[PDB]
């Protein structure tokens, strides 16, 4: 996949596990939903949308010695489809802290980066417990 | 020269001639009795004082197709001495400065030796055409 360019940016294969991992070490603090709601998939970036059953009712069972009524089909009280949104935030790594690195051996202030990954999550969070009211999602 | 240590410092020679170039180009702005007056030597650390002759005295000078004459000798109305005083100033390079220089390649501080060099040409100015009373120099 392309639309990430692991090779275009400057820092080194390090540098870009040092920074996973400084995002992944504050997903994993901050979302709480995971620990309360399974995930499904993870599905790849082109799945735009998915379709969904709603059983909101409640309708009889059947019970016959015979076993003959078709009545008794379970209905989907509605059917629907949901638009995944991006979460997005931005973080800037700023251009002489890299040569920083390359020359006095300091490294990069990831802090940046892990900040980013905790208001993506804290996103995350406030759009499953509430739902965004422009995207008329619900939460 | 024995002396002078230069192998129980820490410095290296990339550092040695930064501090000395420093010393000598501080020296070369800062003297006036240089432009003055020439200088003798250098004679080395070993010389301690100096035998010297005085003229201070005003003779003909030989003019014959022979010159039989020997009346014309310049004379030495005196052969005194005079004993060498040493002019110092001390500096310091802080340990940090070093380890800097040493890992981060950021330069020394030879200001320092600058700031010394230019005392030491002061008092060298100043013992020149002022004297000193303690040491007897007559200036």
């Amino acid at each position: 996949m392309d639309f990430l360019d692991r090779n275009a940016a400057p820092l080194n294969e390090g540098e870009w596990q040092r920074i996973d991992e400084a995002v992944v070490s504050t997903a994993r603090r901050t979302l709480v939903a995971r620990r309360i709601i399974d995930v499904l998939g993870p599905l790849g970036s082109g799945v735009y949308s998915i379709p969904y059953s709603v059983f909101s009712g409640k309708s009889p069972t059947g019970i016959d010695m015979v076993g003959e009524n078709e009545e008794f089909v379970v209905e989907a009280s509605r059917r629907a489809t949901i638009n995944l949104p991006i979460l997005y935030k931005d973080f800037k790594i700023m251009w002489r802290d890299v040569e920083a690195d390359r020359h006095l051996g300091l490294p990069i202030d990831v802090s940046t980066a892990a900040v980013a990954g905790n208001f993506v999550a804290v996103q995350e969070d406030h759009l499953i417990f509430n739902g965004n009211v422009e995207l008329g999602h619900d939460g």
